[PDB]
């Protein structure tokens, strides 16, 4: 797996522009820093630069890290109990406009309008509200047509080295018969909750909300396929005896595949949300301010397929 | 519907970055110029960038035109008798670095591997021997509007169209959606799939190979769509705002479904009288929205003396991706 080490003079480099972003526009709320992220993006390190468009264009690997990041501790300040009612942007404002940039250079940035207040820059930290554990693995969102080509984890914090786990799909572990039943929409995939804490907007999701149309697990080249794998929401019919042997060996290669990668401080870990599946670990979390701080941006290649369930042209949020 | 005008200085910062990057990059066959091209196009005036990133977020106009770029007609040279045969890169890959730098803003330039040897750049003149066809390369004949492969799942989000010279100023027909000229009847029918588009046959898996697992697999989607003729909107996207795909020639209304008959009409009727001229006079560019505009062009008579109109042309895709099965690599950007 390609990773990208900065140096002190890059990480010196992107803080200082970082700082000097933060200091110039007010939030995300303003429209032109969401306009002028690629250019702003074109400032970063040409090495940074390179790397991450070459990943992009490779095709190749689930997940990149661009490691080594200076994010300053004190300026940061302490881990927050909670993501509601609080004033954002926070002191580490310039940080998330990083992963902002790094979106840029990706695709475009987008959120759904119902998480976490429909924040582009989404926290990822320990809550004693939403606190015998079961590892699982996912793509994200992978019932959904619009869900994230790329993810963007940026760790600002990990004291105990948490890591994330990642997993990939080996072909040469599977037949060429269960690949090809595995292209065919045979498969149902159920959404998810996250529900209370604009009718043609919602009539949208209703195509698979009551019809629940069957799809496939892998598209793309069949030599190296994309996937979407959910295997806690996804179902097969009971009669189709061939899809749920091909979705069995498909499970089996990428479970038993799953590496730990650790998101240290000043980490930035790069999912591709079509090639690798990402999980959580379980932690004891403090509490007190010192624990595991994580952010992330969700990335669209192609912002314009989702128009039927954005509210307006402008809004990079959907539902 | 906005456009750009450059000033003297930004022509000239345009052409002199165009001319720095044509001597730095050997072709476009070479990986490293694709890669870069994002962050090459940063390097163009200000202006033009925010411009052109105001025109893709807003997503509401169906064209645009950047004027008053500097081609330089001497070092340019004659108009081609043909595109086959010729070296690669010409005397005029200045301006097509300079398309490519401006698809690199709008998205990722692509290609179809049948169409000009997979150029990604490809040339739009008058060849002899193609006076009779209804093409890029004809003359004679009406091209008749229409959204750039209408019935294709992977066809272009937006088309740039660079204009190095046109001594008789022939223009360009572009036409956009009034959506207020139809009624919500109408408009419900057309977003709903009722419709059947038919391939160009350029996109025939029958036409195209093909043998081999392989190059079969990359044309099981289109020929599974052959097969069972499936129906679809020709509007979708925003009920209030909403993109098309309206090929004329190759959209059949089902003869049973007079509502579809009715609203179909009705959009032809709409769509035909908005038809605008637009003009792409040397140093002008095009671009536009594959998913609100039509476009095509008039007729005219060539000379076939190396004098004759000549344009570049970019496909731009919003994801390169998405088409992942109907490319032979992941590395390339040649769809077939
Ligand atoms: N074919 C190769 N290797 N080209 C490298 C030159 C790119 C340098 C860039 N235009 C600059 O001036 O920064
Ligand atoms: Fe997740």
């Amino acid at each position: 797996t390609p990773s990208y080490s900065l140096t002190p003079a890059e990480a010196s480099a992107v803080a200082e522009l970082t700082l000097e972003l933060a200091a110039a526009y007010g939030s995300f709320g303003d429209p032109v820093l969401l306009r002028d992220l690629p250019r702003l993006a074109a400032r970063l390190p040409e090495g940074v630069q390179d790397f991450l468009r070459e990943f992009k264009l490779a095709d190749r690997h689930g997940h990149t890290v661009i490691r080594g990041h200076d994010f300053d501790q004190r300026r940061i300040g302490p881990t927050p109990d909670h993501w509601r009612g609080r004033v954002r942007p926070g002191p580490e404002f310039p940080e998330e406009l990083l992963l902002m940039l790094y979106s840029a250079l990706l695709g475009e940035p987008f959120g759904w309008a119902t998480q976490q207040d429909g924040h582009l820059v989404h926290d990822i930290f320990p809550i004693r509200s939403h606190e015998k554990q079961l590892l699982t693995w996912h793509t994200e969102d992978a019932f959904h047509p619009y869900r994230s080509d790329y993810l963007i984890l940026g760790a600002l914090r990990n004291p105990d080295h948490v890591p994330t786990t990642v997993g990939e799909l080996d072909l040469s572990s599977l037949s060429a018969e269960d690949i090809d039943v595995l292209f065919e929409p045979r498969y149902h995939i159920a959404p998810d909750e996250s529900h209370l804490p604009e009718a043609a907007r919602f009539a949208t999701i209703q195509r698979m909300i009551d019809e629940r149309p069957l799809g496939p697990l892998l598209y793309g080249s069949r030599l190296d396929p994309y996937m979407r794998l959910d295997p806690y929401f996804t179902s097969v019919p009971q009669d189709d005896t061939d899809a749920r042997r091909a979705y069995d060996a498909l499970f089996k290669v990428v479970d038993s595949g799953m590496r730990e990668v650790v998101a240290d401080q000043g980490d930035v870990l790069f999912i591709d949300n079509h090639r690798a599946v990402h999980g959580r670990l379980p932690f004891q979390a403090r509490y007190d301010g010192t624990d595991r701080w994580l952010k992330r941006v969700c990335v669209t290649s192609d912002l314009r397929r989702s128009r039927e369930m954005r509210a307006t042209s402008a809004t990079r949020l959907l539902g």
